[PDB]
């Protein structure tokens, strides 16, 4: 336990880890979209507290939805939506989402869940809108008479990307791999680094 | 009333009509912009609990805004702004809004409201925007201290829709009509389906 | 003190002022950004209670973020990502944000704040969000059980516009100058209309 250079690189991972699932820290959402010409169309948002996407797509052959491990998964909702932007058949009848966290897999690279993914294929348009709140294990209510308006404000300061890569390599060679990012490739691998406790 | 076919059918109805204005149901705002060559784009948004639009247009000759019967009126807002998006000649003397909800019309069919409409011509751009709060009856408040969080969620989860028709006529058909949607034509006619003890 | 027409105009001007001030009147973003070319960008966001803006950014060679008056100086909160919308290089470690409050210098004409600026030079593509809330010296919470959903609604009713001006005269003349925005340009100067008890 004299090893200083060991203890302070695994303290170093370990604060990581902890602090994303602090509530000062990030929630992410990604949504992957593949095409038949086997490009793939991502969209990414982070924010504190709870984070979203809402677009429309030309046909995809499939969507994947991946959220950080610091989502709770009891709180994922997705809204898919047909050409219109109805979420089921007529507005008269529709619940505005679906409560989908029991179908999203875990992400896991050494035992360590980096990240959890529910992926569908389709059978034209489809608007597709996903959420999820940020992890709460503590007693302390961030949508209080005293926190709500950083709520507020963490809407304005959520940062979005999107971006088309040519292939799945290319995903997880150049947008994946270099932003320590969970991905699962069609082939069922699971991409991720783990940092909990861990040098 | 053995007729069980009947009244099953009656049920079906209202059941629709009943769900739109729970809480669990959808508020939905549409925005149609009247060209001179006789086009008209819409923007439609759906979304729990609150729904907006915000956008700026190259000259329309009008301006439509409809509500769901689920909105509730009094809570109807709309910023109309100059070129700049200013909401009154300066930000300095601007109130962000007006309450037009005195302006709406009820669009009928059958004595039953499928909707409500305020229509504007105008005399360049102008930057609008519309918010309207779904219907409570009840005491239970969705922006408390439990239910604040849905109502986030809900920003997220709001599904957009915009597209451009070539005539008021393609608009009734293809847009309105398959979508069981309300809608007041030029003509001062009323659309939508009556579903309220209906069969 | 018989000098009624005097005593209209400066109650004219101070009205103005203490209206944007108040808890009824907007609160204002801009961003900026210069490019090599000497054309600049601007984002503006006008809300109530709070506003903020959120956009990617092909390299410009420097940003100014201005803030109406009407801000609280001491909520201004600023995220300023990589090409990838990560704020702190890795989302793991990331804080969504920086209060920037204290690096931003008054905007003043004739000894009265019009605005408050911050400005910086970048050394590729950069993610920015900016958000601040509205003053409030009083007691009232604009974010109760009772107001909570007009804040929502201000959400939806915020108004945008984005342009490109050729040159930073042409920003001062065209935008800053018709509209009294307040301005501080590359010499320093500032520009802006003082009206609290002024003629």
């Amino acid at each position: 336990n004299r090893d200083f250079r060991g203890r302070e690189q695994r303290l170093f991972n370990s604060e990581q880890y902890n602090y994303n699932n602090s509530l000062n820290g990030e929630v992410s959402v990604w949504v992957y979209a593949y095409y038949s010409d086997g490009s793939v169309l991502v969209i990414n948002k982070n924010s504190q507290y709870k984070v979203g996407i809402s677009e429309t797509f030309k046909k995809p052959r499939a969507i994947q939805i991946i959220f950080s491990p610091s989502v709770n998964v009891r709180t994922i909702k997705m809204a898919k939506g047909n050409a219109v932007s109805v979420p089921d058949e007529y507005l008269q009848r529709s619940h505005p989402w679906e409560a989908t966290g029991i179908k999203y897999r875990k992400i896991k690279r050494d035992g360590e869940i980096v990240g959890y993914s529910h992926y569908f294929e389709l059978p034209n348009s489809i608007s597709l809108a996903v959420s999820g709140v940020h992890k709460n294990p503590s007693s302390y209510n961030v949508g209080s008479a005293h926190n709500v308006m950083d709520v507020f404000q963490s809407c304005d300061l959520a940062l979005r990307f999107c971006n088309r890569y040519w292939a799945e390599l290319e995903l997880v060679n150049h947008y994946i791999s270099p932003n320590a990012y969970p991905y699962l490739d069609i082939n069922n691998h699971s991409y991720g680094v783990a940092l909990s406790n861990r040098q």
